[PDB]
């Protein structure tokens, strides 16, 4: 009996997780609102929520969570709209690249002092700042990040060397957070742009790979519940999303016996760690005697009838049975193979159907080989180059493909592309295609959503809108764009300053990679040798001025000589 929905979620979630998730919701709905205004609205909804728990029939306790949350957000556009369209307004204002200050961390002493001052406020500020910069962050998972963040401060602020303790695990939480955010961003793009059916296929493939002993009926139930959780989170219904995720972890842990032998120690963890664990569990071992797919899906005389009479269950079963047998294939490849199976059946069943669809698996061969070769070639390139130089190679390659894309986006995307080598090439080859290609889908989706805000490349739009599961081959097949009009060297392109001499290795790299993008934009048809000449000359230029007696003056004078020697080469 859910008479009051805010009381229902408050009871299910507990006060602490309830008010954290309301804060996340508000910061993702209005990314530009100051922290103090948000905390004020959160405390008010929490106090009102308590009245509802005290009396579900009290005034306004029957209101939808959107009506209640939107009303408080509108106490500080969308606010002129009624609550079927007001929520859609808020959601659609979400900004993947908000114009917000770069979050710089102060000295370790200053942080530990602010933490000891008010631990609750310190943690709220962490939630607020991450959620406003990542408006699709998987909300229950952000609660896990905040728990680990607090634990790092609790422990390390009482150590002898507080920075030697604290900073490595903050940096790990920061990097892990941006990876988690990108992964969830792909789920939200899948659901919002390509619909529930696309996400459900994705979930069937992913869960069948991980839980290959599970029966189809079990996988389907898990897929239905998982789709509901992410539909809610991606639609900003964060309290429901977190509640249903906990129910799902509970269901899975109550049914390990029929799902996976690998869930044993995930299901012993506390609430948040348990759900985090299940979502990252290693694939279970597949059952030993699995029959060839050919019998039921290729060589039965009933394929066309079953495909016509029971299309969704039939193709779902095909994907389940194919994916559970192929932990070595990427998820997007399995979805490609499922689409190919479906299209071949549509053609064959309308034409000797039995002879036609007897050869369906023969079309899978080129689809399987293309990613295998892509990964083999790039992993050996990564072997001889290393992460940084591999990034440089991909940066040039992708700038040539889509030169209209903004330089910061090209730099961030390509650096993330390069990290696939350190992430996946080291793995044994069996796990290497799912590692590499499913991570590429996350990073290309970052390109898609960063570009969608300010569209400039027709080919990016084309690859991003045509077909989710074909995106990576789409981008891989692009060659150098001959229609781009090259950029002229201007003042913003170059002219370097003495601040470059003391940057972190990471910021030094980013600034050199930024310059690399710009001179590719200047001559998109430049060969590797020409790019290397100009970049070594820029390198020679940065070392001379950094160690000159008079920095900033060297940078101004030789900086003009550099752009002159670059536009000449």
């Amino acid at each position: 009996a859910h008479k009051s929905e805010v009381a229902h979620r408050f009871k299910d979630l507990g006060e602490e997780n309830f008010k954290a998730l309301v804060l996340i919701a508000f910061a993702q709905y209005l990314q530009q609102c100051p922290f103090e205004d948000h905390v004020k609205l959160v405390n008010e909804v929490t106090e009102f929520a308590k009245t509802c728990v005290a009396d579900e029939s009290a005034e306004n306790c029957d209101k939808s969570l959107h009506t209640l949350f939107g009303d408080k957000l509108c106490t500080v556009d969308c606010c002129a709209k009624q609550e079927p369209e007001r929520n859609e307004c808020f959601l659609q204002h979400k900004d993947d690249n908000p114009n917000l200050p770069r979050l710089v961390r102060p000295e370790v002493d200053v942080m530990c002092t602010a933490f000891h001052d008010n631990e609750e406020t310190f943690l709220k500020k962490y939630l607020y700042e991450i959620a406003r910069r990542h408006p699709y962050f998987y909300a229950p998972e952000l609660l896990f990040f905040a728990k680990r963040y607090k634990a790092a401060f609790t422990e390390c602020c009482q150590a002898a060397d507080k920075a030697a303790c604290l900073l490595p695990k903050l940096d790990e939480l920061r990097d892990e957070g941006k990876a988690s955010s990108a992964k969830q961003r792909l789920k939200c793009a899948s659901l919002q742009k390509f619909g529930e059916r696309a996400f459900k296929a994705w979930a069937v493939a992913r869960l069948s790979q991980r839980f290959p002993k599970a029966e189809f009926a079990e996988v389907s139930k898990l897929v239905t519940d998982l789709t509901k959780v992410h539909t809610e989170c991606c639609h900003g219904d964060l309290l429901e999303c977190a509640d249903d995720r906990a129910d799902l972890a509970k269901y899975i842990c109550e049914n390990q016996d029929s799902i996976s032998s690998k869930l044993k120690e995930c299901c012993e963890k506390p609430l948040l760690e348990k759900s985090h664990c299940i979502a990252e569990v290693e694939n279970d071992e597949m059952p030993a005697d699995l029959p060839s797919l050919a019998a039921d899906f290729v060589e039965s005389k009933d394929v066309c009838k079953n495909y016509a009479e029971a299309k969704d269950v039939f193709l779902g079963m095909f994907l389940y049975e194919y994916a559970r047998r192929h932990p070595d294939y990427s998820v997007v490849l399995l979805l490609r193979l499922a689409k190919t199976y479906e299209t071949t059946l549509e053609k064959c069943c309308a034409a000797d159907p039995h002879e036609c669809y007897a050869k369906v698996f023969d079309e899978f061969k080129p689809l399987v080989e293309e990613p295998q070769n892509l990964i083999k070639q790039n992993c050996e390139l990564f072997e001889q180059l290393g992460e940084y130089k591999f990034q440089n190679a991909l940066l040039v390659r992708y700038t040539k493909k889509v030169p209209q894309v903004s330089t910061p986006t090209l730099v961030e995307v390509s650096r993330n592309l390069g990290k696939v080598g350190s992430k996946c090439c080291k793995h044994p080859e069996a796990k290497r295609m799912p590692c590499a290609e499913d991570y590429l889908s996350v990073v290309l989706n970052q390109l898609c959503v960063l570009h969608e805000k300010t569209p400039v490349s027709d080919r990016v739009t084309k690859c991003c809108t045509e077909s989710l599961v074909n995106r990576r081959p789409c981008f891989s097949a692009l060659e150098v764009d001959e229609t781009y009009v090259p950029k002229e060297f201007n003042a913003e392109t170059f002219t370097f300053h003495a601040d470059i001499c003391t940057l972190s290795e990471k910021e030094r790299q980013i600034k050199k990679q930024t310059a690399l993008v710009e001179l590719v934009k200047h001559k998109p048809k430049a060969t590797k040798e020409q790019l290397k000449a100009v970049m070594d000359d820029f390198a020679a230029f940065v070392e001379k001025c950094c160690k000159a007696d008079d920095k900033e003056t060297c940078f101004a004078e030789e900086g003009k000589k550099l752009v002159a020697a670059s536009q000449a080469a």
